[PDB]
Order: structure tokens, then C-alpha cells, then sequence
């Protein structure tokens, strides 16, 4: 039962993680899980030495299961269905990690990766791996100058990219992005490896950019290089401003350790089950759930291009479950409401073979209730919400399926996993009863595979998480906890937004449209929204001496984000308004036009410069339409 597991890992927290360590094939195996030496810096399995690459790859081909299918590309942009072996795929990361050493990658160089969903992302990943070199992977949907701050932050020998990729009605131009990327870098790579594609092909300047193919002429393939337990596996940005850039860090053998052990136990499925997570590698779902996780457990994993509606049509994900007989499907919430918008009777499930369809996992947002019940109707299996984010890796919060059905309450991603104390704190720090809302907090040590740091940015991590709640992790959701245990997540306590599954800074927004020559100042909030959850809203206040007219501000603006942070963003309601509601100390009002915008309650605030403002603050809305 749940229960048991839950309190073995309680009572013995070392046996615990030492048998799970027991499923991943060490070069030195651990001598005991935490160490505690630099507390409040806790680290996993340090004294081990492993490799990723062979756990993921080739371990399994040694041990027979060299036929069994490894990847599987379903790409209904391009039209194409590409099955990859674990054998087939042991080649091609082999030969690929050769390729990047004969050019100069060494263990501990960090390789950025900018690529759309296509099997090579994951072979750039396993092969950085395979070098014990440090990949930052980073979303296809960011603009050049976000790369650029992250090609910076990093300083990667090299940039791994493919020429594009297909959006719905529009070519993603990779490479042309990345050319102004490093141009915008002041840190500047030894060489990029470019993956041509078909649909539009990609300029290499000379003497700095090579093709994918033909750099793997010649080169012998390279061996997995052993690496210490605690050295980084990666590097993965996520919600930041420009001057503060959030590089969580993910350690190699927790990783390994604690990836495995979701598989069964979280999601039910076996090794040699087809598995697939619709997210994308820039993503931690992705890291995860398509690349990691599934290849160390010896599964088949899904690299999905595609959309859930309009590639073709709301049947997309049906027909690819059937397809490729997929076991356990993990997907955000946002795709569903928009598959059951487009088709709220199921009539595109009825057309496929789902039979071995067990169950269906959601995560990156509230998971709503008519999404739950809906899917749950049309579907016939469990439909299980799970909270977790990209400082942990895996889950914090899920529905145990591959221990204990637990009974789901809906609204609720359920019970904490082994390795999470969680608890939920006041202001001043303390537990409260059930059922009241604060902040959610994980005692210290956070699980196997959860961050040990930032990336060249310890004084960050400990500021950002570990100081409001001394001998806790400050997760940034605030939410409850019942009195059976089972988590809610409400809001974050800062300024992050979800946006159709994305985490976003509205800081990073507020930077931006601050550089605005005829801005002032300006607040980004995350009104709700029905298929999106959130979406971004911008307040802006002119300097003085602009007669421009208001609404071609407002474009520029629009414009600016999607240049400056990129079509990921969702940057499209802006407006100009004469002032905006402060506090004695200038702190910007944001939480109370969020409840104006959402038509929510809320109160006057009590040290508010001038109250007039929020009926300013309340036409402006309207006029957008809101609430
Ligand atoms: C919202 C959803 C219906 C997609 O529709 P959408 O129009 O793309 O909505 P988004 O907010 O994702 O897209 C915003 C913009 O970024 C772009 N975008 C999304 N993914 C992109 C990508 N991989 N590369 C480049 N651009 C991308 C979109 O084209 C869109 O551009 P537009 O303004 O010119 O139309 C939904 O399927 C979704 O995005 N789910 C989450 C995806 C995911 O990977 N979640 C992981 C969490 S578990
Ligand atoms: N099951 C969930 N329910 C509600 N919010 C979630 C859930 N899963 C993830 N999130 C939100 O998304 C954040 C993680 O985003 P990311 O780090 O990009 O994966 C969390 O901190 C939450 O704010």
C-alpha cells in the first residue's frame, strides 16, 4: 500500500534510497544516499561514479533488448513516423558524442541545445551525457535574445541547433534566431552542429557552424565516460528576469535513481511499454518524461511534433495512442480543453483502438475539474493529476498508480512521494491546521534528483529557496493540504504565471516593455483564462512628452515581448493607462487588479497611494474586455 511505502521511506530514509539506488548500473555504486556535509546544501549519492548514456542505452541493448524500440517520432507536421531501436540508437549517440569530442567537447563543457521535437534532440542530450559533458536544452518557442542570455549565463563550448521547425501556420526559423542569438552573446561558442531539415534549410558560416551528417565522418565512437554522482547532468533555465538567471542544476545519480523509480511506481507502466509525454524537450516534462526516465527503465518513448488540435484535427493524440499502443499518456490540462472544445462528444475516440490505453497523467497546471470528469468520461481510465516542477525533476505530489490506486479527489494532484515532507506555512513559518491556505514548503533534504544549487549562482539558490523557511525548501506555490493528506496548489507566492502549461516571469515581461523608448513604467499580470489558465496582461504608463497614439504603443510592445522573450510568451493584451496603483513604498498593486481583472473579491489596499486609480485601473480592464 501507499501508506506502507510512504512510512518506510519515513522510518528508514537511507535503506529506502539504497535499494531504489540497486536498479541503476553503477561504475562505483554509492556507499549511503544523503550527504549532509554542507548542510543546508544537501547532495544524493556523491561517492558513486555512472554514466547516463549507458543507463539509458546501453545497458539495454547488453542485455538483449537491442531490438526493442527506443524512440518513436511521430512528427504529422512533416508526415513522418520514424522508429529508432535502443541498438540503432547506442550507434547513433555513440557516433554523435564522437563527433563532438573530435571537435573539442570534454567532460564539464556545457553544450546548449535549441531544437524542435525530432529524435536528434535526444540523441544531442545522450550524447552530451555519454561525454559527461552538461547540456542546456532551451525551448524552441524563445526568442534570440533570451538565448542569448542563456548562451551568456551558460558559456557552452558549443550550440547544437536544427535549421527549423513547423509551427501551425508558420516555419520556426531556428537557425536565423541562433545567428542573432550569438550575436547578441557576449560569450561566443568554438563551433555550432547544425540538423538540416527539409523544410527549410539552414546557412552555416564558415569556419564556425557544421553540418550534423558530416561531422560524423571518421570519428570513432566515444565510450560512456564515467562521472561523480554529484556532477551536474544538466543545466535547465526556467522563469527568470535577465539579471538573475535561474540554471537549475541536475545532479547525475539521484537523477538516475529517482527518474527510474517513477516509472512503475508513478506511472504503472513495465519495461518494454510504450510511454509518451506530450511536452518538449525545453522542458523539464521533457527532460524528464520523453528523454530520461522511459530510456532508463528500458521503455519506448514518444518524440511528438505536433499539436493537439489542427495537426491535423482534435483526434491527433487519439490516433497516436492507438498507433504506437501507448500504455500511460502524460499531457498538460491545456490540451485536453482544447481537444474537448473542438470535440466535446469524443467522436475522435471512438475511431481508435485504445485498448491499451491504462492512464492518463497531468501536470504544468491546475488540473480543472471538468477537464478531469470529461477525460475520465471519454476515455474510461484513471486520470490522475501530479504537481511537481523543474527544481525537483519529478514528482513532488501524484497518485501512486503503480503502488496503490488511491482514491482521487478531484482538484487534487493527491499524496506527497517518498523523499517530500511537505507541509504547508504561515507568515510566520508554522504548519497550519488542514485545509488553510499558505505556503508550500518541503522540509530539508529535498528528494534524490532534486536540484543541490543554481547554476554559478549559490547565493541566488539559497535567497530564493532555502531562506523564507529556514530548514525548508520554498517550492513558490501556495495552496492546502486536507486532512487525508491531499494537496491543492493555488497560486505562486511570486511572480511566475502558467500560461497554456508554460511558466513565465511577468517580471521578465516588465523588463522588456520598460525598454520601450516612450514607456515609463509598466505591470504584467496573469488573468485568468478558460483554455490557458493564465494569460499575460500588460499596464503601460508613458513618459511625458508622447503624443503617439495609444494603440500603436500597445503594438510595438506586443512586438517587443515576442522579439525580446519570444512567441511563447503569449504577449498580446497591452494597454496604456495614466498611473498605477502603489503602495507607501511604490510597490506596484499587482495582486488587486488581478481580483479587478478575474472579478474576483478582494479589498481595498490599506496604505494605497490614491484609491481613484483602481477605477482607472477598472475602465482599462474593461475595455480589454475584462472581467
Ligand atoms: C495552448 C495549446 C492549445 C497550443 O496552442 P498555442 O497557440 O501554441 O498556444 P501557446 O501559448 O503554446 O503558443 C504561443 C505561441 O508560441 C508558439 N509556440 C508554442 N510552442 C512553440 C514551439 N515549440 N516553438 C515555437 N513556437 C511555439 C506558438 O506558435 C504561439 O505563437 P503565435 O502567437 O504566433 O500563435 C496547447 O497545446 C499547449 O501549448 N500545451 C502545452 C504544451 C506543452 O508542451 N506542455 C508541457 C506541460 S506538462
Ligand atoms: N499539477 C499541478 N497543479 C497546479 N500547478 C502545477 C501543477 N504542476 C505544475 N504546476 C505549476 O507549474 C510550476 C512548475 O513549472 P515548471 O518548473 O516549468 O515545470 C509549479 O511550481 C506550479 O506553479
Amino acid at each position: 500500500t501507499y501508506s506502507q511505502t510512504y512510512a518506510a521511506w519515513k522510518n528508514d530514509p537511507e535503506g529506502f534510497w539504497m535499494e531504489a539506488a540497486q536498479a541503476i548500473d553503477w561504475v562505483t555504486p554509492p556507499g549511503a544516499a544523503l550527504n549532509s556535509d554542507n548542510a543546508p546544501l544537501y547532495e544524493w549519492f556523491t561517492d558513486a561514479e555512472v554514466n547516463t548514456c549507458f543507463n539509458a542505452v546501453d545497458r539495454h541493448v547488453q542485455a538483449g533488448n537491442g531490438d526493442r524500440v527506443a524512440i518513436i517520432h511521430d512528427s504529422p507536421v512533416t508526415h513522418t513516423k520514424q522508429e529508432i531501436t535502443y541498438a540503432e540508437l547506442q550507434e547513433r549517440v555513440s557516433l554523435l558524442a564522437g563527433a563532438l569530442r573530435a571537435k573539442g567537447i570534454e567532460k564539464g563543457d556545457r553544450v546548449l541545445i535549441y531544437m524542435p521535437m525530432v529524435p536528434q534532440a535526444l540523441e544531442a542530450m545522450l550524447a552530451c551525457a555519454r561525454l559527461g559533458a552538461i547540456h542546456s536544452v532551451v525551448f524552441g518557442g524563445f526568442a534570440a535574445n533570451e538565448l542569448a542570455v542563456r548562451i551568456d549565463d551558460a558559456t557552452p563550448k558549443a550550440i547544437i541547433a536544427a535549421s527549423c521547425g513547423i509551427e501551425p501556420g508558420r516555419v520556426v526559423h531556428y537557425k536565423p534566431l541562433l545567428d542573432g542569438a550569438i550575436d547578441l552573446a557576449t560569450h561566443k561558442p568554438d563551433f555550432c552542429l547544425i540538423f538540416q531539415r527539409e523544410q527549410e534549410v539552414a546557412h552555416l558560416e564558415p569556419g564556425r557552424d557544421f553540418d550534423w551528417h558530416e561531422a560524423q565522418y571518421g570519428v570513432d565512437p566515444a565510450e560512456c565516460v564515467p562521472v561523480a554522482g554529484n556532477h551536474p547532468a544538466y543545466i535547465l533555465y526556467t522563469s527568470g528576469t535577465t539579471g538573475q538567471p535561474k540554471g537549475v542544476l541536475r545532479p547525475t545519480a539521484g537523477h538516475l535513481v529517482a527518474l527510474n523509480w517513477t516509472m512503475k511506481n508513478i506511472y504503472n507502466v513495465d519495461p518494454g511499454d510504450v510511454f509518451w509525454a506530450a511536452s518538449d524537450v525545453g522542458w523539464v516534462v521533457g527532460h524528464s518524461y520523453i528523454c530520461y526516465a522511459p530510456l532508463i527503465h528500458g521503455n519506448t518513448t514518444i518524440v511528438f511534433e505536433g499539436k493537439p488540435v489542427g495537426t491535423p484535427d482534435a483526434g491527433t493524440f487519439w490516433r497516436v495512442i492507438s498507433e504506437h499502443k501507448v500504455k500511460s499518456f502524460f499531457t498538460a490540462p491545456t490540451a485536453l480543453r482544447a481537444v474537448k472544445r473542438e470535440d466535446p462528444n469524443g467522436e475522435f475516440i471512438g475511431k481508435y483502438d485504445l485498448s491499451h490505453l491504462k492512464t492518463v497523467y497531468l501536470a504544468g497546471e491546475r488540473a480543472d475539474p471538468d477537464t478531469i470528469q470529461w477525460t475520465m468520461d471519454k476515455l474510461g481510465v484513471p486520470v490522475i493529476d501530479h504537481w511537481w516542477q523543474t527544481e525537483t525533476g519529478w514528482a513532488i505530489a501524484a497518485n501512486p498508480m503503480g503502488i496503490e490506486h488511491l482514491p482521487v479527489k478531484i482538484g487534487s494532484p493527491s499524496v506527497a512521494m517518498p523523499g517530500y515532507d511537505v507541509q504547508v506555512l504561515d507568515e510566520g513559518g508554522h504548519p497550519v491546521a488542514p485545509g488553510t491556505l499558505g505556503a508550500i514548503a518541503v522540509k530539508l533534504p529535498l528528494a534524490p534528483g532534486t536540484l543541490p544549487n543554481l547554476w554559478q549562482a549559490e547565493e541566488r539558490f539559497v535567497k530564493s529557496y532555502l531562506t523564507t523557511f529556514p530548514g525548508y525548501y520554498e517550492t513558490g506555490d501556495a495552496g492546502y493540504i486536507d486532512e487525508d493528506g491531499y494537496l491543492y496548489i493555488m497560486a505562486r507566492t511570486d511572480d511566475v504565471i502558467n500560461v497554456a502549461g508554460h511558466r513565465l516571469s511577468t517580471g521578465a515581461m516588465e523588463e522588456v516593455l520598460a525598454s520601450h523608448p516612450d514607456v515609463a513604467e509598466c505591470a504584467v499580470i496573469g488573468v485568468s483564462d478558460t483554455l490557458k489558465g493564465q494569460m499575460p496582461l500588460g499596464f503601460l504608463c508613458l513618459s511625458a512628452g508622447v503624443n503617439r497614439p495609444h494603440d500603436e504603443i500597445a503594438k510595438e510592445c506586443v512586438k517587443l515581448v515576442r522579439e525580446k522573450i519570444g512567441p511563447v510568451a503569449a504577449f498580446k493584451l497591452a494597454c496604456v493607462v495614466d498611473r498605477l496603483p502603489k503602495t507607501r513604498s511604490g510597490k506596484i498593486l499587482r495582486g488587486t487588479m488581478v481580483n479587478i481583472a478575474d472579478g474576483t473579491p478582494w479589498k481595498m489596499p490599506a496604505t494605497i497611494d490614491d484609491p481613484a486609480i483602481l477605477d482607472e485601473i477598472t475602465e482599462a480592464l474593461g475595455k480589454l474586455g475584462y472581467p
